[PDB]
Formats: structure tokens, C-alpha cells, sequence
RNA sequence: CCAUAGGUUAAUGAGGCGAACCGGGGGAACUGAAACAUCUAAGUACCCCGAGGAAAAGAAAUCAACCGAGAUUCCCCCAG
RNA sequence: UUUUGUAUAAUGGGUCAGCGACUUAUAUUCUGUAGCAAGGUUAACCGAAUAGGGGAGCCGAAGGGAAACCGAGUCUUAACUGGGCGUUAAGUUGCAGGGUAUAGACCCGAAACCCGGUGAUCUAGCCAUGGGCAGGUUGAAGGUUGGGUAACACUAACUGGAGGACCGAACCGACUAAUGUCGAAAAAUUAGCGGAUGACUUGUGGCUGGGGGUGAAAGGCCAAUCAAACCGGGAGAUAGCUGGUUCUCCCCGAAAGCUAUUUAGGUAGCGCCUCGUGAAUUCAUCUCCGGGGGUAGAGCACUGUUUCGGCAAGGGUACCAACCCGAUGCAAACUGCGAAUACCGGAGAAUGUUAUCACGGGAGACACACGGCGGGUGCUAACGUCCGUCGUGAAGAGGGAAACAACCCAGACCGCCAGCUAAGGUCCCAAAGUCAUGGUUAAGUGGGAAACGAUGUGGGAAGGCCCAGACAGCCAGGAUGUUGGCUUAGAAGCAGCCAUCAUUUAAAGAAAGCGUAAUAGCUCACUGGUCGAGUCGGCCUGCGCGGAAGAUGUAACGGGGCUAAACCAUGCACCGAAGCUGCGGCAGCGACGCUUAUGCGUUGUUGGGUAGGGGAGCGUUCUGUAAGCCUG
RNA sequence: GUUUAUUAAAAACACAGCAAAGGAGUAAUGAUGGCCAGGCUGUCUCCACCCGAGACUCAGUGAAAUUGAACUCGCUGUGAAGAUGCAGUGUACCCGCGGCAAGACGGAAAGACCCCGUGAACCUUUACUAUAGCUUGACACUGAACAUUGAGCCUUGAUGUGUAGGAUAGGUGGGAGGCUUUGAAGUGUGGACGCCAGUCUGCAUGGAGCCGACCUUGAAAUACCACCCUUUAAUGUUUGAUGUUCUAACGUUGACCCGUAAUCCGGGUUGCGGACAGUGUCUGGUGGGUAGUUUGACUGGGGCGGUCUCCUCCUAAAGAGUAACGGAGGAGCACGAAGGUUGGCUAAUCCUGGUCGGACAUCAGGAGGUUAGUGCAAUGGCAUAAGCCAGCUUGACUGCGAGCGUGACGGCGCGAGCAGGUGCGAAAGCAGGUCAUAGUGAUCCGGUGGUUCUGAAUGGAAGGGCCAUCGCUCAACGGAUAAAAGGUACUCCGGGGAUAACAGGCUGAUACCGCCCAAGAGUUCAUAUCGACGGCGGUGUUUGGCACCUCGAUGUCGGCUCAUCACAUCCUGGGGCUGAAGUAGGUCCCAAGGGUAUGGCUGUUCGCCAUUUAAAGUGGUACGCGAGCUG
RNA sequence: UGCCUGGCGGCCGUAGCGCGGUGGUCCCACCUGACCCCAUGCCGAACUCAGAAGUGAAACGCCGUAGCGCCGAUGGUAGUGUGGGGUCUCCCCAUGCGAGAGUAGGGAACUGCCAGGCAA
């Protein structure tokens, strides 16, 4: 016995995967192991829009009902993992910058712990300049300099 | 150094108010779709600028079709 | 008003007077009317102008197809014996009206969103200036004088006056109780109560302004309004929602059903309602005829289900048991059978204002309730819920059931101080039989209630014993071992193992009750005599009694009261409605004899009515008629 | 110390401490949580009296909520279901004054509770949609010198044998005269490619002659050239990524001077950075921080649970149709054959005999006429067989299709027959799918193939139109978006008793009580007292079933005050039986005149505990009584 | 015209089964061989081809037999439409229709066209 609710949920997951692969760019489609017919359907869906595009996506999901999805799911998982890693690194850099702007020496300690090679004097000078910019409504030159310095430190560490 | 900026004096003009109309710069929501996001409402509501008695536009780098009309503006058809 | 439903104790109204609700424009469809007619008609504009020009333009006469294109033909097809759309019917422009679509579009009512401005004299915080904190206490740091150390530490005496210190006034606050809730006060008064030198309080003047301000942080305060202030505009936002929709009369007159819905309290199509046109003895009741059922009933051939017995595969042969066989049952999901109704079609007399169908305009409604019948469900309980048919209410008053929509009789045109009748009634309330005949009842049954019980009473069929004398009564008998063996404690007939013998016999049992440790004793089955005629036990039942106790007051005939004024059978009379008939009066519908834009010498019938549809009218302001008429 | 101005002052909050311009086990403390002890008393048994203001009478002034109208009694039953107005019955002279409040479902607020609205408003997020902000890279402000290096256009030079061979020749080609002392053939030798087959040149002795089709070849000879692919190299060119230096852009809220009695600003010098930073467009990413929305319906109130489309049977009451969150089962296929024709054949279940083999394999005979089979759950039908086998085939075809069934409609199904061309069979004849009933998705949008149908001047083309076909568990399956989850007790708005919770009203499964039969218990004996197995009744004293009144407001558990009524009687009173010697009791009948507790635990009803009485009764009255009282 | 047979039908259990008797003059059946036509998922089994030697055994046709199967009244009863009544989870009254089962009884067929043989 198979529950209609489970079948509907599986269909929804298949349609979501189809929409994701359609959204993905040319390089992603090339990397993913998609057959010729599926690639043609994806290209047609990308070319078309509107209800026609959604029903082409539904056709893709119906085809995926029969065709295996494990390699496609693995490729999507790897791509999303890489993207999430990059996004998390960017978010952590932004958090470092924000805490440096707000607190000061407390964030300098964390920055030094994360990257011993970081220059404490330069970080303090940049933080003081950023505070002066905040007070005097000056452009975020110091904030962007701190962001670039953190990016360079992260790249050197990696 | 020159010179400029700045300063002093003389002459002309504006400074604000006024109901609506005109052009321009901004500019919504309610509501309809029996829901609602495109859309509509709407370039309407409302704010600002300027002149006038009207204003704006105005003499095609336009139409038309290879037949032909020769600025702009306004009214009725073409036309739901 | 809403409801299946309201006197409901569901909603609104204190009353009077005035004001208040389907209007307006633009296009479309239809109806009536008016001119023209295969033509009709003009917009803007001109116009000494409601005239006349202005044919720009719009509608139809020709449609088919997507189109090319064809043409009273055209699309499909390679094409039609074909099939889909047109031909044989006249449209147009106004006037008025019924709808349709947009404008706030029948009227009042939201919370809510955006735009532009006003608020920190209340209050939250902050900034600058000043003011206030009666009085009395605790009393550290520190300093001086001694004891005590190499120096320390520690300790006693004097000065000292720091504490978000203590008690307690002003001041701040509101923790408790009472009063005040249409109070003196839109958070107040009395006595207590905490702080009362600070993070305290306060006067004055400013700053922080609405998705914002402030907030020792409660979603608290921001001018008595704050989970997004106040004021003007979008804006008459929207409201599938609640309420209202105002003069009269005549005719007709439903539903709460099926399909679909982000769809259930709304909406779209159909059935149902109304108006008009056109159509066939069209439709309806019934007699007959040709029809198919699997329902009621019946049965178990089949499908299940159920009881007994046999052979019994197989399983563990005193033991479980398949498939089958014989008999007995049940089925909405069984029919070897099978109705009554109902439905279809045809023929036929009669009646019904065509009561039938097609089209067009307008609808309304799409919450149904109750009772009977056959059910599903629930508990064959529910004023419970869901089905199919009928009936009433909704939308129908009237008479009876005391009162009570859904029970019974019966469909109100109007008036009459006329008669008849249906249901129900005829002792009084209260109109009619204290009517007659033949029976039942002793119970207030009638006038609530079951399982069961009973010499209640009436009758039917019978049955047993009966003047060779029955049943019950009356002076009589009921003696002997059987103190029994047996479980010896005593059971002896009165506790049980046990037989359940035998003589006198007109006659009696080795034993039924009361009473003793058992005894004993008193009775009874049966047997003598008189009286003596009927007596005894069961079935069917009509009408009666118990089972039968509730709460404001008899309260389970309506009451009085009734022994017939209670129940069954029959009959004759009467009361009994808005039902029928009798008289007169009004209006619609169809006909014929005639009037022919209308009377009818007529004729038959109809006239309850909600939502709703059609038709006909009354009233008021203004305008022409109207410088006419009435009028000090 | 502060906190919800305006009833919540706390362990909560806060604190010292500890870890674009511009919170020091703890002394003390506490209107703090809990326990114990003493005093005190009107909190209470139980309340009595007195003092002042009202309340009462008189004189003067003088509102309010509410109001359909009232000539406005109780009881019984009915009724939209609790009657001042209905039917019956009893009672009551008319009209005032001081009180209580049981009611008039009494006044208050278009219920805050529950439901609905394809309602609103905030808050949350890995709901949808976006975006402020942040940010990546490219382009411009943005330059100059240098050190390399990836690559393109070329300029310039070699290099490149399947087999044929003087030859480590790839393609056409102006095709056939040039090279000549612009120091010749060949040479000591340096060097490049190198399948070791055979080309070559910076330089020179010498000194100025060598060569073209000529013989094979799918091409001929770098003799002159026009110009290139695999394979490589010197100069010049486009250049970018990266690195170093400089200033003239740009920054300077660094310093000095001036306008200037000037922390603004502008200008002049200088110092420090400097083509970095920043800004503007685009772009990748993040982004409940912000903003606009969504979160379906049936539902025995709502949520949860289950379902939303199609097929078979019943309910479905013998035409058709007919609902339930009613009772039983399936489906979103499959077959190029399991389809069409021609021909042929006919099982299940049993008995008999037979090696494995056995009850049940396969073989032969007997009964049997379908209980077999008919691909899929079931109905019906199927001997002509629609059931099974073999041969041939694609009619599972094309354009139609009269006439009907079926639904409101979209739509679905049947269908003789016309024309074309086919398959089977000699022929008559059959074939427009499957024995039939589930195996499916409207429209918009487009993809694919054909069609001059059209294609906005013409000739085309793009784009459309038509024919065929493809694309949705759009399963919420007549499918509102291509695109959406929750909380509100901070809530708000319009309504409902159309729909709940307390009560009211109907019924009585459940609950309590009474009774019929009587097995049996009771030392023998059913009925002194119980009494199983069974059955019949009364009450509305529990849980219940319905939702008929009430959501334009009926105050729902307790305690105090006040009580009233039924007896299914707790005591007192009158009796019967007894397994009643008497006191004391056990069971049942009549009897409601009277009475029928106090304290510790709870809010408690109830219940447990201790002590008394004759007892400390059961229930109805909106589970009595808040216009009477506390909460 | 009748005793017979075969084919094509109407009619379909009063029509079919169980038992006995009866037929080879014709027709029918059984039967012989299959080298050939034809066929066995193997077999002249079935079908097909050339004969009829032999026979009526089986089957087939006719008669009898009621032992079954089957048909089957009349009446009664159940049931039911209409209008009423009641001691109303059921029944009764007037009217109309009217079962099923069972019994008496019937029953072991009838009929249409043609062809062939016998006797007329």
C-alpha cells in the first residue's frame, strides 16, 4: 500500500529538483550527467516561460518519476555544498567586520586568534579610522579595507 | 609679482498672496480580478517648481501608398 | 425582521413633527407605441438658430470559412448517398418601459491602508539653570592620648561626622481595608503604609514626532484616545455580511431540488413561478392491448451464513478435521420461482378555460420542518440524522383533538339575525338524545404503563365422579412387630443409606404435617352410619384488580360531576365550519345570439396566498393649457 | 532602588563586582516565600445598647438610566421547548405609604467565550514573492616608467618518406623561364628536424656555372612565386593578470597663510597616501532587517483523525436516478500481441488401473454439462462459444456518418450506411481494437513536421492561422497565481444560537431503584436474609445521544443569609415476619406533624479523621438563592 | 394415400433421462486400405480420400414401460394498491389484484417443405 500523500510529496520533490536544474546555469548542466532528451527539455523550458514553462517542468518531473535521480541529487548536493561553503565564509567575514566596527579590541582578539599573522597595529588603525568615518559620515573606506584584509587573511590561511 | 577671490558704492529686476486651468520634477494606497504577487486602480489622490490670460505644442529627419495631404490645437466618427 | 417556526422570555421601536432610501449618464437585448420603408437615420458644425442645411458616419438587405477565397451558396474531404452554417419572415430612428455592463449605482454601517501636516504645556527620556528636604538617632574612615612589638598586628580613652544608614514631618508613591460606581472626582476620600541626602523631588526653558519618539522593559507613555496618536484627502475605500426600503386595487403564483464551484449562510446551468407568440383529441384520469422486472412473498438450484448426523482426504487411532451426502433455518449485497404497485408505447368514450410542448423577457429560490408509507444510521430511543413517494406548513384562514404549523374534516370574492352537511359531539359548564333496544363493568377502570399473579365476573367447547346417591360436613376406627437391621451415640415415619413385606380385615401406610434428645401425643390418606343432590379440575377468552413512589397546588376525563353521564352491536333524530345550498353585489377567463372601438335578453367557471410576475388606478410639487376660472 | 499612570512592588527589572551633507555558602537588609511559640482581642459562638449623617414627615428647588401598549394574580398542561396575557381551575373591594428583591429569561454594552468571512492588523520562519543594506567581478573618473609571461593578426625562416623512388614530396595553382661576377657548381666542417630515410644553412679556400616539364605517381619538383593545415623559431604589433618605482588625477575631519574679531567654507604652499580608496551602470551571492501575500473544502460545534478523480455490489422501496465521516473491493495498467479473419477443439470436481508418484503432477477409461476458463477487484454475459490451439495478416486505416442513449453544460457512448485502399476466407461473410463495464486532465502557453492561408509599401523573411502530434498524481483530479508555512491570552471588524461550551427542551444506551422465574446458599427449608443463569418495569439523582430557545449578553463551582416541596423515611409514631428467649437488631407496610451537628485537610461538591446526638436522610427547585452577600 | 429413412425448420423438458422389444429391401451407422488429396504440436484417434466385403454389436430411428425429470389446475394462504381502525416496533375492516409451495391430473410429444425406398 502506497499513500497518495507520499506520492504527492515525491512528485513535489521531483518538480522542485526539475526547477532547480532548470535554474542552474550552463556550466552546471554540463557538469550534471543529464541525457540528451533531458538536456533538450531543460533548454526548451529555459527558452519558454509562463504556464508553458511550468508544464515543461512538470513534464521533466514526470520523466524523473521513471528515470533515476541519484546521480542528479548527488551533483546538486555537491554544487549546493560548495555554494553554501562560499556563502558561509562570506557571512563570517561580514560578521568579523561588523564586530570589529562595533566592539574593537574584543573583535581584534578574535581576528588574531583566527589568523596569527594579522597585524594588531594595522587592525587597530583601521578600526579607529572606521569609527572616525562613522562619526563623520565618511564613506566606508575603512570598512572595505578591513573586509579586504580579512579576505586576504582567509585566502592565505586556505 | 601680475591677477583672481573677497570687500565698498551706484542703477534695474525678484522676493509674498490669489479659486480653477497649463507644463514639468516627485508620487501612493483602497479596491477589481469574487483570494492575490504581473496587471488594474494610476500617472489618479497629494507635495514641489514657473509663467500666462490662456498655457503647452507647433511648421514632418510626419503620414500614406507607390494613389496622394502638406504647421499645431480642439469636437464627432472611424471605434470597444 | 429573520426563520421549517414567534405572544414567545429572539431582534427594533418612549411618543409627536420634519427629513430618509431602486435616481442620473453612456452602450447592448426585449416589449408597447410613432414616421418611413429596402431603405432608415444623422453626430460635430453652420445656422436672426427647437426651423433648414450638414449622408462624415452608423444599422439591414447574403452568408460560409481562420484566412485566402467562394457566393445563395459556402466549410469538411481527393469528393460525397452525406454532414455543420445561410435562402424562402423588414429593418431603421425616436418616446416610454423590463433587464444587461461601468460609473458610490437602492440606502446606513465597519475594523484597515496610503499621502500631507500638528503635537514632548499631560506623560517617557535627555540637556541648561535655580529651589526643597522639620526634628531626633546609629555611628566608619581618619586624627590625638595609653597598653602592647626590633618593627608589626591588636586593643582601651578623647575628637571625627562618611553612609544610595535608622525612626520620623513637608514632599514623592499608591501596599491594605471601607465608601464612592446614573459618585464631590472620566481612579477620588479616611487611617494605616514605603522612601524621606539621593538611581530623591520640583519650578522654568528647550531637544528626541508616528512604522517613528521614548521606555531601570509593562507592548508601558506620546495632550482623558496607543499591538502603531491626532487632523484633511484618496473616500460615498470594500463588506458573498446585519437592518430598512414609504399609496391602493385585480389576476396568476413556487422552491428550499439535480449538476459545479477555495464550494457549503453566495454564485452559474436545469426543474419549479409569471407574461407574450406559435404549435399537434398535445397533455391528464381511466377500459383494453403489447411490454421488461427480481421488489414484497416464497425457496435454498447457486453465493454466503447456521444446527444436527454419516462417508469421511488430511492431521495428532479412545483423537482434530477438508470436500461432499441427508434433514432444519436466515439473507440488502443468493434466485432453480415470483407478485401488487409504479414506468414506457398504442387504440378508445367522457371531462379539464391547451390542463401538453418550442422560443423569448423577468424572476425568485438553491437553510426546509412535520406525519404516513419502504428503509440506511442511531438503541426498529430522541420534536435525533440521511434517503424515495405522498400530504400540510412554509405560502390557508375556518371546525374538532381543552389549549398545540405539521393529527382529523375542510381551501375564506363580499354582505345577509336563512337551511343542509363533513370531522367531532348531543347531563351542565357549552349548541344539540339525561333517545330506544341487547349486553359487559363495581374498578372513578372509563380518565397513563409492561413481565407475572389471582375461587373477580359473562360466555363457548368440552372432561372426570354422580339418587346401585357425587363434593364438603356430622357422634366413629386408624390397632400389632416396624425400640429394625443398617453409619448399634437415638432416630422408631417425622435426618439419611433401604426395601417400599405381611395378617384383622366395614379399613389403614413397614408413612404427609404439628410437637419431643428420640419417646409419647394431635391430626391426615382411607374405611362404617344419617342428611343429601349436584360437585371437582384444566383451555379459550370480553370487561375488571395488583405490580403503579417526586418534588409551587387536585394536576394522568378539561372541570363539575357521572354507576350509566363508563365500554361493544344496531337504529332513528339533532348541534356541528368561512364546506354546500338560498338571495343580492363586484371583477377576470372562454363561448355562442348579437353589440362590432361596447352593453350585454346571455352561458359555464373562477376570485387564500408568501417570494415573485403581469395588468389597472388614487394622491402632491412644478410646467403648458392658464393674461382662462374661483377668490376680501 | 525601579517596574505594568489607574487594584499584580515580587525570587521580577536595574546596578558596583566576576567571567547626501553632519550579579558583593554568606553578616546585615526585605510592606519577600514557608514553619513554630507568646500576647491580644467583636474575626466568630452572639450579637445587646449608645452617639453623629442619611433613610421617614413637612416647606422650597428638582435629574437619570428604561419605556410597543397594558384594565400588568396563583396553580395545572400546552406552546420558539421556563406563560401576567394560551385552555381549565382557585383566589382577589378601589387607591396610597415604609420595606425585601423571586421574577418580569429586569437596565448596561450589535458576547470578550466557540464558528464563519477565499475579512483586517501585528509577530515568527529552512512558506512564496521581492528588496534596503552588505558584497564579488567588469566598465569610466584612472596616469607614467620599468622586470618578466598567456594568447591573436601578421612581418620572417625551416619543418613535414603507407605504395611508386636520383627524392625523411599534404590541396588546387600565374603553370614552364628563372637563378647569373646584389663575389658560381662542389668542398674542410659548426649546427636544426631526425620513424637513422635523407634535406639544409650565418661564414670561407675555389672562382662564376648550375638547372624546367625530361622515366613511374591518386600532385609533381621550395627554378620565380600566389598562399596555408599538424609540426617550430629570431625582430616588430595588440595586449591583459601579476610585481617594483614616481606624481599630474583623486583623498587628506595633517600643518602654515589669506577672505577672517571665523572649530564652517574656498583659495596658495607644504607633508602623507595615491592610480589604492571611493563614487556611477551592470552583474554573481547573501539579505524576515524591511515590504506585499498565502496557509482549501466535507466534518454529527471546531481541531486532530479519514476523504476530494474513475470502475463493481448493496443500501436503492422489481423503468432510470437516488445521499450518509454507510457496509464490502479495485484503478491511474497491459497487449504489435493477449488485436482482425479462416479453420479446428471444448473444462472444474470425483471413481477405477498405473515405477518413482505420495491425498493432490502426467497417461487410459467412466459420471459431468461449465461448478473450469474468460490477463487485473467484482457484476452480468459467453456452447454459435466472448473459453483453448494453429495458418495468414495489421480494419488498432483514412474523410464521413443517418439515427439515438446520456448528462444543466463542457462533455461521453452506441451506431447501420457512403467513398478510397487493405487483411482473412473459395464464397456467403467479418475487421473503424481488446467479452463490456476503471487505466484519465478542460482551457492558456508554447515545442516538433506539413500547408504561399496570411504575413501590416513591394519581393521575401520573422511572426501568426490551419492539419497531426507533444508537453501537467493542474490526485484539492470542472484544474482561481508560473510562483506561498504558523501564532495572537495584545487582538480588531460584520454576523450565527444557520454552529459549540453552563443551564433550558426531546430520548433514555449508560446510571440508580423496584419487581417476575427460580437453580442454590442458609445446621434439614428458595423466598427470616441473600439469591446466580434469565426477563419486565419506574426516576431523571451520573456518563450519555440530538441541537429545538438563548452569542443585538440566560452571570455556569463554592461558602453565608433565606428558605419551599416529594417520600424511594435518618430519628421520633403505628405494625407484620424472623435463622425474634430479653436489650439489641435483620427485612417489608403506613405515616412528612416536628427535628435531623461541631471542629483539622480542600476553593472544594464530595471525601478522610475526632467527638456528640434521635438522627446528623435521599432528591427537585436555572446541579434554589451574587437587581441578597465574598470571591 | 400408409408403414419407413435422410436433410432443412417451427417448437422447445407434456418435448429429456432409466428399462425391454424392434432395422438393414433402400438411407444411416459401424467397417476395409490410404501409395496419392488431407491431418495429427505423436497416432487414419478426429478430419480427409477409393470402396463395400461383412454387420445392426454401439450409435441412430420407432413402440411399450411411469421409475424419475417435467408441466399442472380449482381452492386456500402469504403478499399488496386504494380509504379507514386499532390492545399500532404489528395487525384488522371494504374493495381490487393475487402468489410461492403443495395436491388432483397430464406426461414418456406435435407440426411445416423436400428427397429416396416398399406397398398401393
Amino acid at each position: 500500500w502506497v499513500s497518495k500523500s507520499e506520492i504527492k510529496r515525491d512528485a513535489e520533490e521531483l518538480k522542485r529538483l526539475g526547477a532547480e536544474i532548470v535554474d542552474l546555469g550552463k556550466n552546471a548542466l554540463d557538469k550534471i550527467p543529464l541525457d540528451a532528451d533531458l538536456r533538450a527539455a531543460i533548454e526548451l523550458a529555459q527558452r519558454i516561460k509562463m504556464e508553458g514553462r511550468r508544464r515543461q517542468l512538470q513534464l521533466i518531473g514526470k520523466m524523473l518519476r521513471q528515470r533515476d535521480v541519484e546521480p542528479i541529487r548527488q551533483a546538486l548536493d555537491k554544487l549546493k555544498n560548495r555554494h553554501n561553503q562560499q556563502v558561509v565564509l562570506f557571512h563570517k567575514l561580514e560578521n568579523l567586520r561588523d564586530r570589529l566596527i562595533d566592539q574593537g579590541d574584543d573583535a581584534i582578539a578574535e581576528v588574531l586568534n583566527l589568523w596569527p599573522d594579522a597585524d594588531r597595529q594595522q587592525l587597530r588603525t583601521l578600526i579607529r579610522n572606521a569609527k572616525k568615518e562613522k562619526e563623520g559620515n565618511k564613506p566606508p573606506k575603512s570598512a572595505r579595507q578591513i573586509f579586504q584584509y580579512l579576505r586576504e587573511l582567509a585566502e592565505n590561511e586556505g
